[PDB]
């Protein structure tokens, strides 16, 4: 089994899609393995550029075809080169630009924390023909930087494992385990834009929804509740183009639900305090004292939403 | 007729478009067939990588060109390899990433159930020159998982059939039937986002539309109905970017129609109860008792919409 | 002149853009022509796959380069093959997936009827070197089916013509007429979505705009007219992302104009009935009897819009 | 210097983007130049198709590489051919489909007039090695036609010039002037859609904004002004997706500014006529006579905007 | 070390994305270096076009592979050529069209100033095998021009540096420093569109929000505040599609926050002046004199936002 020594240089991370859970990684990759000695012009190494590599593969040079597992679409390679040494070791350098994917959990959406993963694997050689001896990742350009609204925290984590495929078992009996290199990069979301853009106006709308009971006329109370309903609908659209259709509920979706519930409970209590009459002569003040109750109750609901 | 033994490994399913009825499938495909024996260096098999395959096809190796029938655009192949054995059998492995299409029925749209189909076929060899002997599908990565808002239920279904083309009948008389492999994967839509995002606010808007008759002044009644009309129009736009232009009506479109009908019937009954006078002196209470009738009637309409 | 016999199999039609007047057609194309006899291994035909065709064109095989005239961007060919016979006839089969365009007339937009056109032509051989003898179109998959909101009606129409180019006249004097194959497929738009989505709410808004004159207070009348103006503006945006910027007026644009005119005429008549005073003491009822006139007049306008 | 005789056939113009100032041109291009005589099979010309051209360029045939200067992205060539004559002249025909750009001036935006420009140039040969002798443009398909909302007026204008590059001056001293072919096609915008879609409702909104002073109650006057402000904001969004972010002001942006100024001046005059009191007892009619003044003044502003 | 002399001609800059912080640069690049003498047909130089370059690289010609470092996706090369001299010097000319990226600071967003950067680097040769001797940039087409809403100010700045990579240190010990060419182009944003489109209506909305206290009835005061809240929400959406999700706050986002705070403070003071009673009989004028205070206070807040 040939011992390949991979080394990855993450040049930049960008294009982080939350609706699609993809991200674009641009970088270089250097593989290195020892073969048999050869005769090079002079005694220096020999550099072979892009379209001259297959002229060497045709004459019997063994270059493995590494691939990225978690990629979305075939990656965009740029330049590539071989470096052949008279000592015998071959070095394959190549520039990649790929669109990768990972499982993201958005249950704390503005105050989020995910990781960007790169999974590299030989396409056709098992660990009985090719194994990765080590892996070195050089995130110098993204070490502690604010790429988008994403804080990259610390040094990347590397791992080498063996993955078994139940397909190819009829092709290679018991020699169907492949080496795999995994690179993980932790990232923390910067929640500031969602604070001054989504949390503050929705909180003020819920406060102004509590502030309906300080009116008098039944008609103004209902029309006020309906204008506030229209504002909540506008903010319900405006939060839909930042986050996918998740089965659970985030903070902002819970605030939209809280605004809807505030308006509906205010309408219900207003209609009830208008209809709770003897015949038509009664006026209610035992139930219009929720100027302090509804802030207390909905503060308790927000607190139990925090826990 | 050469007996080809295909084996498909679905790596991931993503990008499920409802507006376009497409979905992206990424995976591998392994074909395998026996030919004539050969001389391989040593006695092991011989692995031939991407650009070295056509150097073998030029020297007379028979590799068939399988294709995907239901694809949208030419698929994106990545790496590929041949494995030639001294026994005589050839194995062709290739990675595909395609954008497939299928006929979807959205008549129960949030509570939906579709299937993802892969149709594979030889491009140029009929069943008198090439037939598929078996098909094995390995959906281990998507066996019971929540890819998007889509539950993949159970193991995939495979089938092998013979399709006849009336074109090529002037080219090949009666030898114009092709083998075809079909793979079906059942998927169930997770309706939670449409519950807490579309059903609940539209239901509350219809309830608040019933709640107009508890006012008095004709003017406040009509202006209230018009603000509710504006809210229904906002939710009519907001449901248009989740679902295509279907000739039938889903649950959410029926709720939009129900909100429009609620507002229109309230306006009509309000104007009628304002104009049903002797000359100008009458006031009506025999028709303002629909505080209980309109919930009953529109509940009956919703119930008959359920059945 | 070589007599080429083309045969087209329309596999599917999709992606019909109304804003761009394009549509995507996926299918196969089979050309066939007789040459000189040859020696084939055995006595069967000989099938030549994708990258092996140019190895035969280099050795002097005459394969013409047909093209699609009305395409938008270079088409996406997939697989292709030659079938060479010892009798002498060559058959060229190829799979195409193209984005075609056609002149559409949207003057009856929801109740529309267009046709999808495919124009095929030799790129470099006039009708003195290559002519199309016949054309057969096999629309079995789209014979009477609802692809989108588009009904495909009946069998396709084929035609063979000769087109003259005034460029290349300095290149080929009087031998500059090319054969051309035209395929037309009639399609009828399914108007249901535009009925229950655009016609019904706009009609109800125009009815509710007529229903303003049943109020009293000048202020409520004007504020009601302005809320209805806001609703008409919302529906004016909501109809703009279904149809391009046409110089003429469709049904839905005429309904938007009718809603604007209804609101403006109501505002004008309301202000006039408020100002038509002696000094400040008069009230008008000779002009507030348009509760029946405005439905009659605007019904007459809608009727003359029908004719 | 070889005298090349270019001839361009504009097949269609489409995809005219105003936000990006690009347009897609699809057509053919025929270059023609005389070389040295040769031996052709028979005595006719010899047609060489797409992938057989480089087999002739490898054996020493001189084909120049013309390019399009003002293109956005590398153009999409389709088929191409050579026509070699025993007389000695070579003709190079090729189909192009490109996305070109030009400087557009939108200062009269609905009543606009631009031109579509094609700039062709040799990539590597100066006017001392290659010069264009003439240029013929055949716009028969777009001679007087309504492609989109764009009238193509008359025959195209052609020009041949010499462009000097200060780069390549260290490469070629004083032989760094290149021939250039320019084609200009005048186009006039059809303003009808912007008339019945943007000018008419904004004018009616400004008229209804003048119509606020015919009310009484200070509160209804301010709430009416605010509903009209909301309608102007809706039309301010609705005009933003038709035109880029220009530093100057078009007609529709000036109408939006006029609506804002109408609402603001009405609010200011209403508040002033409410506060211009003795202590709290005065009512003003010397300033509420702007029912005729504000149409006159804002008509004067619109007139001076015309000039 | 070979001394390469690069020369860049910026043909155009366009496609400036603020949401993605990319920009498209189209231009040419000329490298030049001296080698060993050769025999050219005649005594002139020898021009080698696109697909004939690799026929010379196969026979042992040394052409380096320069690359662009800060590019997003692999660049789009068009034509390219070699110019070989009998003196010995080789000139490599190529046309590039790339989508580059740079770190932009939007803290003064309408009154902005950024720079467009091009970073070029050899892919495989260190400064011990290849170094850049000089760099000349010819921005004649964009010298002082208004490409979009971006003023290009003056001549470009060039720099040549040496970059060290800690990856490839196990590959090349201490010979792992690469030459790098950097080109910077200063650009100033034209703030006019944001002045007459975003600053003026938001300022008028804040003024009209101050103008609420000149009313009387508690109900009209609250409904007026809520209509103004709805207008602020509309302008809060309308400013979101011009600028990314930045952690800091620009001028327009601060104006949106100021409008929200104006409405909330007005609602709070109105409710307080309605509830600051003895029991129910008091009316407050000591706190309704903020007709002059709120302009003063919020003018002070805007002034401290300026500093």
């Amino acid at each position: 089994p040939v011992d390949v020594s991979v080394s990855i240089f993450i040049n930049k991370i960008y294009g982080v899609n939350t609706l699609e859970q993809t991200y674009k990684v641009d970088g270089y990759i250097v593989a290195q393995w020892t073969g048999k000695p050869r005769k090079t012009p002079g005694d220096k190494p020999l550099i072979v550029e892009n379209t001259q590599i297959e002229r060497w593969i045709n004459n019997g040079l063994w270059v493995p075809a590494l691939e990225f597992i978690n990629v979305v679409g075939s990656p965009d390679t740029g330049n590539k080169r071989l470096m052949l040494f008279p000592d015998g070791r071959v070095i394959y350098n190549a520039r990649f630009l790929g669109s990768f994917s990972n499982d993201m959990d958005f249950r704390l959406f503005p105050f989020d924390r995910q990781q960007f993963v790169l999974e590299l694997e030989p396409f056709s050689y098992n660990n009985q023909q090719l194994r990765f001896s080590d892996i070195q990742v050089y995130t110098e350009n993204i070490d502690n930087e604010e790429i988008d609204e994403w804080w990259i925290r610390g040094k990347a984590s590397t791992h080498i494992s063996d993955i078994r495929y139940d397909h190819l078992s009829s092709v290679q009996p018991n020699q169907n385990e492949f080496s795999r290199i995994t690179v993980r990069i932790d990232a923390v979301r910067n929640p500031s834009y969602y604070l001054w853009s989504f949390i503050l106006p929705l909180g003020l709308i819920i406060a102004a929804s509590w502030s309906v009971f300080w009116l008098e006329s039944f008609s103004e109370r209902l029309q006020t509740s309906f204008t506030l309903m229209l504002t909540v609908v506008a903010y319900a659209f405006y939060t839909s183009n930042i986050l996918p259709r998740l089965p659970y509920t985030t903070v902002i979706d819970q605030m939209i639900i809280a605004g809807y519930g505030s308006i509906f409970a205010a309408i219900l209590l207003i209609i009830f305090a208008h209809h709770r009459q003897a015949n038509g002569v009664e006026d209610d003040l035992l139930i219009q004292r929720c100027r302090l109750a509804f802030p207390l109750g909905f503060l308790a609901i927000g607190c139990v939403l925090v826990i």
